[PDB]
């Protein structure tokens, strides 16, 4: 429901690195909170950036892995991880930017309680 304040500074570096890497600029990103995925290629990229930082792609195929996080977060997280990686970890197309963003644009369709995240990477 509400993501805990220690997560903000680290999000927040996060996003600074990711858009500098990728070249998306905060007008392409802000489209997340109206829930809809943003579709400009530096926006793609910006979201595989995010998940490289975290270290949660399969560094061979572009396969997002968020069971990764399982061992680096200390809270209830498992429920809401455990059906993301249910319905959403079999995404891999040859380009790294577009399976971050196919991956995404399924958890916002299947466990979007959520996108709180848009919210706390984009404008807190
Ligand atoms: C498109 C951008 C701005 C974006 C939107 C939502 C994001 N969500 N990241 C999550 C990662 C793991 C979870 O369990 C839940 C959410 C990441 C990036």
């Amino acid at each position: 429901f509400e993501i805990p304040d220690r997560y903000k500074k680290p999000a927040k570096m996060l996003h600074e690195i990711c858009i500098a890497e990728s070249g998306a600029s905060e007008e392409q990103l802000r489209t997340c909170l109206d829930g809809t995925v943003p579709t400009a290629p530096a926006a793609k990229c910006y979201i595989h950036c995010l998940f490289d930082k975290i270290d949660v792609v399969d560094e061979a195929t572009g396969r997002i892995l968020l069971d990764r996080l399982l061992y680096i977060i200390p809270d209830d997280v498992k429920a809401a991880v455990d059906h993301l990686t249910r319905e959403c970890s079999h995404i891999v197309t040859p380009d790294k930017c577009e399976t971050a963003y196919e991956t995404v644009k399924c958890y916002f369709n299947a466990h979007d309680e959520v996108i709180k995240f848009c919210h706390l990477l984009v404008l807190e």
